[PDB]
This record gives structure tokens, sequence and C-alpha cells, in this order.
């Protein structure tokens, strides 16, 4: 189940603007909406990445809400200020950014929770 969705994958060094906003719930909402528009892209979480983003790093984690093994890499939209949790984990599949033409190197599919 869930909706299937794709995004581009951009370099954090081309993505001049990696903030959707400057609070958690802001960036989470705007992310959901830049996804709804389709003007979002993905940035992979690597060791030097957080202290180049703004702050409310809109993460994707592989849906810790289930107990089954048989599926695609499903994820869900989440956000943290210091990246206290999630970003500093191995769940976590990247951080979203507003796509402004930064030239992708790749694309990253996921599914997207839709209750009804």
């Amino acid at each position: 189940g869930h909706v299937q969705l794709s995004l581009p994958v951009l370099q954090v060094r081309d993505v001049l603007v990696r903030g959707f906003g400057d609070s958690v719930e802001e960036a989470l909402s705007e992310a959901r909406e830049h996804l709804k528009n389709g003007t979002c892209g993905l940035v992979e979480l690597e060791k030097g990445v957080l202290p180049q983003l703004e702050q409310p790093y809109v993460f994707i984690k592989r849906s810790d809400a289930l107990s089954t093994n048989h599926g695609h890499k499903v994820v869900e939209l989440v956000a943290e200020m210091d990246g206290i949790q999630y970003g500093r984990s191995g769940i976590t599949l990247g951080v979203l950014v507003p796509h402004v033409g930064e030239t992708p190197i790749a694309y990253r599919n996921v599914l997207l929770r839709k209750n009804g």
C-alpha cells in the first residue's frame, strides 16, 4: 500500500538553499507541500552534511510504525532542529530540500503514507 513517489537527488554543494523554513514544523509542512507541487529534491545524509544545511533538517526515515519485512524502501517525512535524533541514525535515507534547478545526479523513489 501507500502512494509511490520519486524525487531527484541533488548535491548539498549545488543546493544553495536547503531550508524550507526556520522551524521544524514549518520546514516539515513546506516540504510536504514542495513534494505536493513536485519542487522538492533529496540530499543524502553524509558525515559533513548537517553543518551546511540550515537547521530544521526535514528527514526521511523508513517508517518506524510497522513490523513486516516484505516491501520497497518506504519512508516518512520528519524534521529536527539540531538533528538530535533521526539524522544521527542509520534509519534515515536523506534530508529534503526545495528543488531550484541544481542539476540532479540521481533520483530516489520511496512510498508515502496515505491513510485515506
